[PDB]
């Protein structure tokens, strides 16, 4: 287990950038990491976005959030650019304006201030 609960993550998610997260305990597990069904260690987190949401990601999709000048060294994992589409973009600021202000906070500040709620 590399990641904890509050811990800011960078995820890389079917066909989107990699995307400014917060490690959290999934809902109905109660956990925040688990072995998959392919024998994998995934992390569960919560997406920073006008739009909530969740996933489990693969420890491999994963990677610790030092800050957003750190997007350019997860692209590079004539030169060539995917183009980036300005709705999806927008979304994208506002993740990171959230997660630039979490990074400022200690660990149970950011789970207090982030931590969503889940309605059955
Ligand atoms: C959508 C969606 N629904 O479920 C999941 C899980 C996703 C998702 N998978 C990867 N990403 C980065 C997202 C996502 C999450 C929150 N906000 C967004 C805003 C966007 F513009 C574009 C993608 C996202």
């Amino acid at each position: 287990v590399k990641f904890q609960v509050g811990d800011l993550v960078w995820s890389k998610v079917g066909t989107y950038p990699w995307w400014p997260c917060m490690v959290s305990s999934d809902p109905q597990l109660e956990v925040h990491t688990k072995i998959n069904t392919r024998g994998a260690r995934e992390y569960h987190v919560q997406f920073f976005s006008n739009q909530p949401e969740r996933a489990w990601v693969h420890e491999k999709r994963v990677r610790e959030y030092k800050g957003h000048k750190q997007y350019e060294e997860l692209l590079a994992e004539q030169k060539i650019r995917k183009p980036r589409p300005q709705r999806e973009r927008a979304q994208w600021d506002i993740g990171i304006a959230h997660a630039e202000k979490a990074l400022k906070m200690t660990r149970e500040e950011r789970i207090e201030q982030y931590t969503f709620i889940y309605i059955d």
